[PDB]
């Protein structure tokens, strides 16, 4: 088929990575991990010798990678990994401030590629079964191209707008999440404060104007989903640590437009505290131990 | 069939005190406006001369009053409302705070009646059309003699739990709803002020993880629903005054019970600043000119 | 000299009412614990049989009690306290509801009697020595003739307005505190986490625009003043639970008025937090532990 | 004397090294506009032809701009400003975030440069009279060689710490100002909301627990200070566009440390508020408008 470079192998690289080898593309892949590619070459990738070595056979490369400044330190130093190329098209799927992506963007155009910004969103579990959201910026021409690599990995595809507009609909909608969860989580507390029993109260507001995707999904109270994070002490699901990052990049959006965002901003305020606490490693929705004192 | 009293015709009041008269119940009205008794009389209603003398006919009470102690002060002052009686199915479906639904519970058993907490969600139009939610706190028994009057006004029935736990559902609700407009009104604001169409945010959101009540049926950024009310320019709807209230109430419980309110209580303080700046009867997503420059 | 009943002998009541002897009043006191009683009865107080015992002789009756609905139904419940009477000069000095002291002065003024309401500010510390702040409404008259006696509890006098307006001046005054030593702890360890010592950043700030009475006198961070309860563990001091009971006050006069309170709101809350972890009966600059992670 | 170069002539710049001049030292002078340039150069200035230009004499180069981005380029950029040089000791005293202070600190390093961080706190008024505060960090033999400048320019000298620690203690001490300011304006707007004469409360907080920098210099409630920006409609002072920069740096600062900053984070919020309202160029006092109803 056609050759794919894949850098980056963590919690969501992974799986990705993994979806595209069953879609029958051939991999080249690199992570600063072992074990994360010897994941992939069990699995029928090739390892490469490094991100620079993977991306030199390559129709498209797609990174997805943990750190903002790692990644722009990786495309555009000035030794690689931009300076390799072809024309290529690149899929750069790591969560990483606006601001970032289109200077990465820009740099990609100066060199004629053809280069998308396509965060991403869905759980490990949606990595896993190929039900990921892919939230695109860039060029509708390269977003045909890039098509049928997003049907492999994922299931809804939105074009965002042009270079930058996929990291921007990440960061609005991760915030968005956050406040929802952290006003579940204070709303259940409250109501089962004053008497009331969880379920009734989560089934109550699920099903009214209070009602939100925390609420059909992913509850935050203990014992109300049996499938949810907070059933099991709040082990997997998506850390709080990376809650605090999306939410830290957010602000970074917030400045450069001089947007007000006095929950998203408080969001954060909260967030910080989980990680004073040693929490960082929970799922996000343990937030809920800042409200329930029965913990 | 069952003689109704009903006090209180304001706009909550009159299209469910109409929605009982489709039914076929008999209903005596009161309320403090003649105009608004005037509309239940043109509907086959009979007017009564007050609360008191509405009540002294009926097997089934039912107020909706605006204020928290207004409703208060007429059943338990010590000269009506509750010392007129049988026993009667009381059902009062005002918003109060539950410290005092509670109050009023207390004194209607000491009495040897049956009452519930039955406040309600939906809109103006949920009135009219009869499709309101009532949470409902009291006795299953009451529930029970009480349901035929529910689902002549209503559609969704909870029983939330003993008395005052209406309320207490009621509060928790409005104030996760308070919390998600505004997460809401901010996350768009800030996506456009970043370059994307309102209309494509609002999608690719309402369809992940930052979906909720505003998103589907109520969203804040003027175009993007035309039927909602930041189409018409936050006429109608919902009055940010009554959410201020609601969010009030929300307070009073959480002082109750110590529980800790920290998007709650800022929603609160941002609805009071846009009570300063005139916008009391606006719809209460008007909180979208907080955050949007342009309006 | 004059017949001073002093009603409530807590931490404050206790020397407030021990100053009162020292400058050479006869005092009848009551209070719920024996033990506090004793206390004054050792020092030269009598012990009255009860609140309403102890006024059946007296020129003025100072109150300093808990709970702000215990006040008001000591006072007002149509059985004493008001009821028993002269008149006699009524010092009412607990923190309470502004809307609460209104109700009691009209009470009071219905019948005759001089009230004020003489919140107070300062320490255990302060009420020992005779250093306290009083913050006063009522009549001119009236403070004319309370005068030597704040003169014997206390050092600054502020006449703060008409009926209420010392219970207003208070629980401005407090709220802003929490939101000064809020902003200070959170300011001390945003600092030291970016590599400064504290007391060097302590001083800086002391000395400059972000100085305030915390910074002072009463800086949040162990070590900084070794007098401070920061430096002993956060013993002693003023619990934070009577801080969140003050802030909620301070809700109750924002309600009242429409007025927003976002960062007295949001101090609140973080005082609630607080209390879900256990230290209610800590001092309220305990808040540092919210953003100290080596405490 | 020593030769000194000068590279900023804003609000502060200019009085800054117009204070230089009269102590005694010659100026070679840069600004981007002409006038600003003017006006020192009629005072006894030199005029550069650029910034590289003007340090090409210099045993001292100081700089003030207005912008943490424009800062870090001009000197860093790989063409200048660091890469001419002698060793010379460079006094950078813009507000910039500690990251970037750092950063510029290290590349100075690189090249045998002693440089200091040494932003500056006061005003317009601060610069033009010589009573600026400094920050300073950097080694304290750098500290020595640069002290007759400092005292110069301004009058209370903190050795904050090492490199970037004089911009750690600006922008907590900025912060912290911001969160004093609203909390302020919140407890005035409250007080007076609720009856009380506006410089009654202010006096009473200004000399108890509620005390603080805005309420002994800067009160925000119009007419309570006549010399304050309140009492001539927010002209002047100290730009709420500034205090909303400072409050972002102040951001930044905490993500580099993971610091939770729950009153700043909100007091930014805020400030965005009064921005998206047309105040960026009004006082920073401004802020009392949130909240005051009749302005």
């Amino acid at each position: 088929m056609k050759q794919i470079a894949f850098i980056g192998l963590g919690h969501m690289g992974a799986p990705m990575a993994t979806n595209l080898l069953k879609a029958g593309y051939l991999l080249n892949v690199f992570d600063l991990v072992q074990s994360a590619v010897d994941g992939l070459v069990a699995a029928g990738a090739s390892a490469a010798r490094s991100a620079r070595d993977a991306v030199q056979g390559a129709d498209v490369v797609i990174s997805m990678l943990p750190a903002s400044q790692h990644v722009e330190g990786l495309y555009l130093d000035d030794d690689g990994l931009l300076a390799h190329i072809a024309p290529t098209l690149v899929l750069e799927c790591s969560t990483i401030a606006p601001t970032s992506a289109r200077k990465i963007h820009a740099a990609a155009r100066e060199r004629g590629l053809a280069m998308l910004d396509a965060p991403v969103s869905g759980g490990t579990a949606g990595a896993a079964a190929g039900t990921l959201t892919f939230m695109v910026g860039g060029d509708a021409e390269a977003l045909e191209k890039a098509r049928p690599l997003f049907e492999a990995m994922g299931r809804n595809i939105f074009h965002a707008g042009p270079d930058g507009a996929g990291q921007v609909a990440k960061v609005c909608n991760n915030q968005l999440l956050a406040v929802l969860m952290i006003g579940t989580a204070e709303a259940m507390a409250l109501g089962v404060a004053n008497g009331l029993e969880a379920k009734v109260l989560a089934e109550i507001m699920r099903r009214s104007s209070g009602g939100n995707w925390a609420l059909e999904v992913y509850n935050p109270w203990p014992g109300v989903m049996e499938n949810a994070p907070a059933s099991r002490d709040y082990s997997g699901g998506f850390m709080a640590q990376l809650m605090a990052k999306d939410l830290g990049l957010a602000q970074e959006a917030a400045q450069a437009s001089a947007s007000s965002t006095p929950m998203g901003s408080l969001a954060l305020s909260l967030y910080r505290l989980l990680l004073k606490q040693g929490y960082a490693e929970r799922d996000f929705s343990v937030v809920q131990k800042l409200f329930d004192p029965t913990q």
